[PDB]
């Protein structure tokens, strides 16, 4: 229940607390009062819990304060977050509430190691290296409170201030949204007055029409609009990737038009709620294949401007100043949300236990240890990879393994693939490229209701460590179906060499 | 390293061994000699390792024998399959090979509990409830060997005998392949002589043409062929599901035609290797959405016959008697392989740790325990669900949770969703249908490089157990994007009530 190795005593222990609009000044007078007071070691995560509760989606952000305990504070790292489990294994009373007990003197004398108080620690969240602190309200009164930042003060639009701050974490998408807002406004205006564009508007049914005809018309609008000099960079960077095609801008606009009614358009929170549940926003953001391609102020402004003009056109055909106002404001917030996710450290597909999703298949390391190939010893290791597919039966042709004579050979007897429990042995051969190819001895298919475990076993005959120079690739390649140049569907599981 | 609770002593301990063609009689004379002798508790898995090594894919199957140890045998269940790890934690010599040591007297006196010998036990495979036994060769000589079945003797085609046997496990797809082979042959013949069909053949370019034109022509062949009286049931059962459409038969045939050259067509193993790596076989098998729809001899024969005739037509257009011979023989084996997987007990999508794959999203319970909701006590439990998507950012609108006043309420403070480590709190409300809907307080998107953990926390105020009558559904519903009738992409995680 408690990780002693991660627990410690600190003089002048501080942390951070996200603060709602209206409370940034009053909090600095003290910590008063919801059954516990929460803080974190990361001021950027604190920035997260600083948005107005009435309008969580698009509301104003307050700020972040820093709180410090005088004297010695004992930080007690917890293994579990279960109140009952905790009071049980510690030998504490199972009656009184745990956090109340934590502030008692008998508790502090026993777990404090001489500290004036105990603060409980828990991993902030899955996928985060931050910690969350749980503070007893009484003990919390000792906290001095200092301002870290007040987002309001910055006097910026929407949630720009909060996101600009968060982006400091990565020293990285760090855009000036002021510039983007100004350019977006400029381009939408210049686009409305452009002759060729004014023309195409005049060819609009301007009435509720078939969805198919609306899309057809919007695609033509897109094509003509994209020819405007103030959208020239956008024309170039969107000319090649299918995700960024006119068809996808048109599909987005028609979708926006279909979900936005009068009352929705009139409220920013309601508009954000509605836009936030739509598919296809990546086309407008310039986001595909794990990358944010639209990452200059100039290009983001152009895409948002084009989108806005098209939504304007869609409303009459399948659905007001919404297009240039709430829609722009709202979509800017969604951009910021997504950009923020991409700025955060995370595992790419096929790394650790994140699946690799491709051609209808899904594969992943069974556990994190599987994805590690330990080195510098003699002996065997085993590595499990889960494999399935979405619907109809799709084949698994085999697997490509990195091998190093002596330092990393395939154990051909222990390597196998199990399909719904049917254990299938494999035939393994070294091929051109410092790679061993294994094929199943019976046909393998996966699909809805049929899954496999590929078990890779490695053998080490030398105690010598693998130099990062002797491996050609950092991935195990699982091969799916074949599709005058033959090619296999390639499913990658990425590993790390350790120890 | 050793699971005592699963270990035991047995008088007259037996198991099963799969036996290659040519060895079914000689083995019954004794067990001689590859560093260890393998057997299993399941005679049907044994049937698996009974196929000719020169031709593992489509070769002949030998049989299964039963082997019995006289007197008392100690079965020692192992926790790990790592030789080195084992010799270490048991205090055995780290020099001599483990299996050799296992047959020594000093070993048997220590772990045998009075048994005449020890046999080591390991889980057969991931997804199987079978066990595999590892037998020391010397001790193996004591085994008496009795015949269980000899597949050769049965005098059937291909691997029919082996698969017919395996299908006995589920008392269930249990087809008579003799009947299917006979009917398939009959229909292909009757189809060749049919006037309307003979006609369409005469409209064939009968020469290497464009892939697109070949497909176009094959689709017309399909349409006309499907009108034949001996294919009438097939016409009906394939008329509605897109997977079974003419376009998909045509795509299959063109694919077969493109991978089969002269030398391939002339060898059954080579043909099976090549067919086995193609996509789209589910269209011919009548397999979609987790179900085998073509599950009568009559309908399987019709589909195979139609496929054969179309492959015949494809070879001239994009590529011999291959179509009616090796192709039929080969595809029958692939049918049997897949039917076998579906006969085997397995977890459907969204059950245990198997992902639910839908609309570009992938979701799954993080671990098996997560998928269990324990009942009959007072307190909290937590349940983690992994969530991501394949490419562009797709939204998560929220989650539908089953709730029972008092016996199963949502803990609204501990429930949250973390996106690349950004912890997002949720707003939860009871809606029509004994269901609580939670929505994130910030927009959630997942995609390539952005993943979330949805953490569901439940609270129990009553010690009374949940009767299987008070829950409306057996699933937690995660909601994805929205798409004049609004509907959310529905992502299901199925749970079980225990304790």
């Amino acid at each position: 229940v408690v990780d002693s190795s991660k627990s410690f005593v600190m003089e002048n222990f501080s942390s951070y607390h996200g603060t709602k609009p209206g409370y940034v000044d009053s909090i600095q007078k003290g910590i008063q009062k919801w059954k516990e007071f929460y803080s974190t070691d990361n001021k950027y995560d604190a920035a997260g819990y600083s948005v107005d509760n009435e309008n969580p989606l698009s509301g104003k952000a307050g700020g972040v304060v820093k709180v410090t305990y005088p004297g010695l504070t004992k930080v007690l790292a917890l293994k579990v977050d279960n109140a009952e489990t905790i009071k049980k294994e510690l030998g504490l009373s199972l009656t009184e509430p745990l956090m109340e007990q934590v502030g008692t003197e008998e508790f502090i004398k026993r777990f404090g190691d001489g500290a004036s108080r105990v603060v409980l620690s828990l991993p902030f969240a899955e996928g985060s290296s931050s910690v969350e602190y749980i503070n007893n309200w009484e003990q919390a009164k000792a906290l001095s409170v200092e301002l870290e930042i007040n987002f309001e003060t910055r006097g910026k639009r929407g949630q720009d201030a909060m996101y600009e701050y968060m982006a400091q974490a990565c020293a990285c998408i760090n855009l000036d949204w002021d510039v983007i807002r100004d350019k977006t406004k400029t381009k939408i205006e210049s686009l409305k007055e452009h002759g060729p564009i004014k023309n195409k508007m005049s060819e609009s049914p301007n009435k509720t029409v078939s969805e198919e005809k609306a899309k057809q018309y919007l695609e033509e609008f897109h094509q003509t609009a994209l020819e405007h000099p103030e959208l020239s960079e956008l024309k170039t960077v969107t000319g090649t990737n299918p995700v960024f095609a006119g068809a996808n801008y048109a599909a987005w606009a028609v979708n926006v038009a279909q979900v936005i009614d009068s009352e929705t358009a009139d409220n920013l929170e309601k508009t954000t709620a509605a836009l936030s549940i739509l598919p296809g926003i990546g086309s407008v953001m310039g986001i595909a294949d794990g990358a944010v391609h639209h990452n200059t102020e100039e290009i983001v402004a152009q895409s948002i401007a084009l989108s806005s003009l098209m939504v304007a056109q869609a409303i009459p055909l399948v659905g007001i100043g919404f297009a240039a106002y709430n829609f722009v404001e709202s979509i800017i917030n969604l951009f910021q949300v997504v950009h923020n996710s991409y700025n955060r450290p995370a595992y790419s597909p096929g790394h650790k236990t994140q699946p690799f999703l491709h051609d209808g298949y899904a594969v992943s390391w069974n556990t994190v240890e599987d994805s590690i190939i330990r080195t510098g010893f003699q002996g065997e290791s085993g590595h499990d990879i889960k494999i399935t597919a979405e619907n109809t039966p799709l084949p698994i042709a085999g697997v490509l393994l990195p091998t190093i004579p002596g330092k990393l050979d395939v154990n051909k007897s222990k390597t196998h693939i199990s399909v719904n429990g049917r254990k299938i042995r494999m035939r393994c051969r070294a091929i051109d490229g410092d790679v061993t190819f294994c094929r199943p001895k019976s046909p393998v298919y996966v699909g809805n209701g049929v899954h496999a475990n590929l078990h890779v076993a490695f053998h080490r005959s030398s105690s010598e460590k693998i130099h990062s120079n002797e491996i050609s690739s950092d991935s195990i390649g699982v091969l799916g179906y074949q599709k005058h140049t033959k090619v296999n569907s390639k499913l990658s599981l990425f590993f790390e060499i350790k120890s």
